């Protein structure tokens, strides 16, 4: 079932093995710029039933990474125009992961050098991604947020909104809301780090309040047939907890979610240093709940893809460090074919070398 299709909102996908949206801070600075040599990598990844871009800034206030692009500017939107048309000059399609990293973020930065922006003034106690003089990926202690203030809750809709219509213009296919990975969607969804108590926290409806709202606005703004959105609402994602109401809460989310008949929710079930997995129980309950396609991620292999898809309780399956490696990954699980080795020393930063060199089967 993995190399038949499935249809994704607007698009046709001609099969279920999708790129999932990886981070690989090779973008020019100034000006978060993506590159040709970032159209080159999607390019050479077409065949996969859905490209899912790395992670995007909706506005220069969502930066956390150096490195990683946005699609705010005029020459990001440019940039991104070349990236898609060569993704499509090859027949695939491409969504954009948009973010907001919130407290994952550095002074260093943010417009004007100041903390970045959170539900609340916590610290999220890890580390982010800068880059040092010479332009080399270096690992920082993320800086302490400032809590968003009430009125400043609609700009941050306003930007999501912003940066879906831009996603239009740049030729995406779908656009994918990034409310996972303790950013900053996912700092309001969650208690540990959302302890507000005007209408933006406390009770799971208060929690969701701004994801929903996003949803409504880029719905709006586009249509609902090209939205999707990833959560990680089970288990603990960069030191941020889903609360003690995890799997309630996350069926009232999904609920809502479906309510606005959005194109699919990727789920992004464990982090890379793992957790543990979700019930099949579990997965019939959110089932029940979402009327759309459902992705699932997080080390899986094409066995356990075939495994859940032909038992119905998903839909497709998004590969990251199998997609780092391997730009053809559709044909060497169709053909049962040895995978390259990855090098995870080049996952992050740097040029060509780790990004573009791996192999298809064939030249
Ligand atoms: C180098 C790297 C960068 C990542 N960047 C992102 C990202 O931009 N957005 C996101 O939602 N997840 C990100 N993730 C998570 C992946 O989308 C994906 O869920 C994970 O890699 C799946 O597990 P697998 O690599 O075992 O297939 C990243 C993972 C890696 C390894």
């Amino acid at each position: 079932k993995l190399f038949t299709p499935l249809k994704v909102g607007a698009v046709t996908a001609p099969n279920r093995v999708f790129m999932a949206p990886l981070t690989r801070l090779r973008s020019i600075e100034p000006g978060d710029i993506p590159t040709p040599l970032m159209g080159e990598y999607y390019r050479q990844r077409a065949s996969a039933g859905l490209i899912i871009s790395e992670a995007t800034q909706i506005s220069a206030q969502a930066k956390g990474y150096a490195g990683a692009p946005g699609l705010h500017s005029p020459e990001q939107i440019a940039a991104w125009k070349k990236i898609t048309a060569g993704v499509h000059a090859e027949d695939g399609r491409i969504a954009v992961q948009l973010w907001h990293t919130g407290r994952i973020s550095h002074s260093s930065i943010q417009p004007g050098g100041q903390a970045p922006v959170s539900a609340s003034a916590l610290n999220a106690n890890t580390r982010t991604s800068l880059r040092d003089e010479n332009g080399n990926a270096i690992r920082v202690d993320t800086t302490t947020p400032r809590a968003l203030e009430l009125d400043e809750i609609p700009g941050i809709v306003n930007d999501f909104r912003q940066a879906v219509a831009n996603a239009r213009e740049a030729g995406f296919d779908l656009v994918e809301l990034n409310s996972a990975h303790g950013y900053l969607l996912h700092q309001f969804l969650s208690p540990s780090s959302n302890q507000r108590t005007d209408q933006y926290g406390g009770s799971v409806e208060n929690r969701a309040r701004l994801v929903l709202e996003v949803v409504d606005a880029v719905c709006n703004e586009w249509s609902a047939d090209r939205i999707g959105i990833r959560v990680s609402p089970i288990g603990t994602f960069q030191n941020v907890d889903n609360g003690p109401n995890e799997e309630a809460d996350a069926l009232y989310l999904i609920e809502e979610l479906a309510k606005r008949g959005i194109a699919y929710l990727h789920m992004s079930e464990t982090d890379l240093a793992g957790g543990k997995p979700y019930s099949e129980a579990f997965r019939q309950k959110v089932r029940e709940r979402f009327h759309g396609v459902i992705i699932g991620a997080g080390a899986y292999t094409a066995e356990k893809a075939e495994d859940l898809i032909g038992k119905g309780l998903i839909d497709a399956v998004a590969f990251g460090r199998d997609y780092i490696a391997n730009p053809d990954l559709v044909a060497r699980l169709q053909k049962k074919a040895e995978l390259n080795p990855q090098r995870p020393e080049s996952f992050y930063g740097g040029g060509a070398e780790g990004y573009t060199d791996y192999p298809s089967l064939h030249h």
